[PDB]
């Protein structure tokens, strides 16, 4: 049987509520081995090993868990046949994506995790951990970047978001579509990301110890500049705006992040629209500001590309390449 | 034939930009004149009056406008058997909702705007006009509070949201869907809106020349509480948060904004998560920090409700009690 | 706690395998009990009573199982508060809407099922059961027609369909939306069906043992004019076309049923296209040929109202009239 | 500029109404070199020529005109750079398959139609021929097998279908996704279908004259064993079962498909069902019975596949390892 590692960093795929019919309880609280044995089918499928990183909520989630994530995974590569990473829903999509950028594994990284709580009637955990270890023991899910594997789909790590609060089936990749759908334990595969990925990216976290900051504003009517102006003030290496429509920013929100451009601050247009991308060439000359169109990235998502495009350089057009290639 | 009155704002509905087959454009540069007459079709069942209340691109909008509007509207009602206001899609779906529970007309208020500029090929915003002054013009549109008719469709102002940036077919009642479809030029209204919406209101912008200063911060991954303390130094009156999954916080986002609650501030959670409910219950305990839930409201549609809400009360349960109801 | 009747009549809610793990099962192989007993949560909102009317699987679902629910319904309806029907997935849609249209009582009638067998790992039916007793409980749900309750989501009998074979969020109301959602055995219902339903239809199966004869035809490229041809052979009473885009024809059913139209067979124009209305005033002059328009109606729902429709009248127009308005 | 043939067969980007406010219109009374002249901006991106196939309304599409674009498209291949096909909406997911399946030629063949009549306001042609000669024009979809082309979305032939009756964004791929997005006339691919299609066939239509015989039979709440009946009798080559949820048979067609199988038709189960495969290992034992399961094929795409695979093998298991490779 395969070797599967397990890698636990809490989420309500691990996490409880008193009654089974409320639906108030704590995530990260439940430790891997419980989990494990939660499910007993797994035993016939794989030869899980459970290692516990963190223990918390993704609300919490940040660098340090990425950073030990990424490391992790990459060092014990070649003790293991495939990983899972069990994870909280809430910033799954950016982990997910993370790991998709720094892990030169070719082997499949998964991850899981769970809408509904473990002591929940109809949990979906289990059956999302099993099929997880399945996504993760097949041949097939080699070479595809980093997985979701959520609600009986195998989802690209690039495009995987979270479209609702509270349906089991909120994960789907709302741009390009999902690689590939699970029946009785067995996956058909019909899509793969073309965008570059895992070994194929320059991304390298192995001697890092934290990540360029980066942050996020948000646009609306009446925008306030407070929070851009805020994010400068504290030498933040990289601004992404969540901007309205195909990326737009509010005139003050516009001014204070074109002046950030030109004081080294890496500015990168992103949109709250859910779907769809970002575009240059469209109601504003991103060559002429020093902007960078963050493409079908949602924010979160264009937060974490910066953060790895800024390790590498500073430079608006060096970045754009990187958002057209990754 | 009835009397619509055409109120002009901007958006792309009114832009242009060289080429036919070029993306670049300019919002907020063509008159209510021009847009009226690129429709002669509209001569044939309206009475159509343009008013240019201003002329600007719908992520520029303010609450300047959003006053303007709901007053002319209220003062004009008595001279007109309906309204269409010309808007940027970029911010359609606030403004829309501000005038759902500012503006105390029965009769139909319709918004329309358009993903594509006239000078496009296939133009959308000769027929999206079309339709919306059908719409305008439908007495069954009456009592069904503001709308936005895009897309052959007719959506209610509060769950009406922009899912996509460049399809025209970006808008979409997300959550409980559109009220009618329109073919024909007739429409078969299915449903209407159960919150509570204009005239059943308390809002009354009537004397009002600004509105309690509101904002949104973003949560992601290690995020910054630097916008969230930010927006406190300045003594806004409230902060929406944009939270991960069910209105989740980060830690540090999470304090600030727990101490401006008890420090005056309102806060209310809502989601960056495109559909769903911020639910209480959850993982969050709304009535020890004194928190609200947002509710369907994704975070800008809160932060229009949490502003006419401000403009009653500082108390944080009569307002979750307005979330509850409208 | 209210008084709530189940009835119950098969599907995979009731179904059985011989593993959590594989997806081979048999449907409606379950009693009645056995479903209450496995969900023991129901006994703090509700005085549950299970009556066991058949167990099939709803793939085998015929008129004498409707004409039976729908009279032991109205019959029993006084001895409850509230009714619950366990029932497979396949045939759901077509039975809610036929519940809808027959159902003369005036309380909550909820139907549920399950994609996942019992005997599954995170199967999908203990929870079903429970929000479907919720939904039935909730005074609120009275007046909103027959109701089906899947993935936390209350749903209108006439709107609902099953959008994919295998998820557990296949329910959706794919046209006008969802009524409600369901959170901590709460609704927040913000919508109700337009279209006049129960009590407020002429339709009175009380005396009837049998139903007219309505079968469907596919369109598709060349199609076989054998179908329609074997249907007029028999004497149906009704034809429903699934036609191409907005309820076209193959020439040679064009003929079929254009012939079999003028010589007294009913046929519905509906549309195998998943959403929107199968309109009039396109390329088809219903009124020439005697043809009705189903709208939303998909082929199976427009077989519920043809059936229903040919119990009234036999006339093109009045069929027409009942497409409009049920 | 590429050379770019259109191989026009009709639809409603070819049809006219009398009227651009009215919805009533002919399918296909407009020719090719209309199209091209009333779109002047194609003149910058290619060298376009269009050929007349034929004129009709797709609803009335056959075998004969597969034949025919077919064997001209393979014929033709090595005169042009690239082919558009301007097709009515209503087939045009059966027609892409096809030519899917049986195009030997190496260059993007790309379908393109409208849903709104060219005389209508706001027509989605112009814009949907452009994009349609972009896409056949970059190099860079090459090796993506028949493509369609509506609403500045790149779809391949083999997912896409038709979502919605009336509106413009109708085409989507709903199992597996877009290949790529349109925007100031370039693609971002980010996905190629992996079913093997064009080249990577055994099916050789080029001197077929003719079809194996494939009809299509609708399973609902008390469904007539009729049609079945009638093709058996005509002893049509292959049947496909538009069943109930994943693929499930009413139980006379079952009864009647069950027998026909052992004589010799082929009989696939596809399902009524939107979206999702139409699984083994379910409820049916395909294997007992003869059967073949369409997978994510719906009922007129999987008589596309069934009937090329009659052109191969006349065998059950045969007919199964095409329907999981193509
Ligand atoms: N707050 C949780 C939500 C979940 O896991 O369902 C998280 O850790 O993302
Ligand atoms: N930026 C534009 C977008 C549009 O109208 O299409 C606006 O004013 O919202
Ligand atoms: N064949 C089953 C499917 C299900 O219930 O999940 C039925 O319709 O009874
Ligand atoms: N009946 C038309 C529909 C369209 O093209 O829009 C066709 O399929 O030809």
């Amino acid at each position: 049987l395969p070797n599967i590692t397990i890698l636990a960093t809490g989420g309500t795929i691990a996490g409880g509520g008193d009654s089974a019919t409320k639906s108030n309880y704590t995530a990260g609280k439940v430790g891997v081995e419980n989990l494990v044995n939660a499910v007993p089918q797994l035993k016939d499928i794989a030869n899980v090993k459970g290692e516990q990183v963190v223990n918390i909520g993704s609300q919490d989630m940040n660098d340090d868990v990425w950073l030990t994530l990424a490391k992790k995974i990459n060092t014990d590569c070649d003790k293991t046949d495939g990983f899972v990473i069990t994870h909280g829903t809430d910033t799954m999509e950016e982990t997910a994506y993370f790991l998709d950028l720094t892990v030169k594994c070719d082997k499949p990284v998964v991850m899981v995790g769970a809408m509904r709580p473990s002591t929940s009637m109809s949990a979906d955990g289990p059956f999302n951990l099993y099929n997880a270890v399945v996504t993760a023991a097949d041949k097939a899910s080699a070479n595809r970047g980093v997985l979701v594997v959520m609600n009986d789909t195998v989802l690209d790590g690039r495009d995987v978001t979270k479209t609702n609060t509270t349906d089991v089936a909120t994960f789907k990749s709302v741009n390009y579509g999902p690689l590939g759908y699970i029946h009785n334990g067995k996956i058909d595969y019909q899509r793969t990301p073309a965008r570059k990925h895992t070994s194929d990216t320059p991304f390298d976290v192995s001697k890092l110890n934290e990540l360029p900051k980066v942050g996020i504003v948000y646009n609306y009517a009446n925008a306030s500049d407070l929070p851009a102006k805020a994010l400068v003030d504290a030498g933040y290496d990289g601004i992404v705006s969540a901007g309205v429509g195909n990326g737009n920013l509010y005139k003050t929100v516009f001014d204070t992040l074109a002046t950030a451009a030109k004081n080294g601050t890496a500015v990168v247009r992103s949109s709250r629209v859910p779907t769809g991308a970002t575009t240059q060439d469209a109601e504003v000359d991103d060559a002429k500001y020093g902007f960078v169109a963050s493409g079908t990235l949602n924010p979160q998502k264009a937060r974490v590309l910066l953060q790895l495009a800024l390790t590498q350089t500073k430079d608006p057009q060096q970045i754009q390449q990187i958002f057209n290639q990754y």
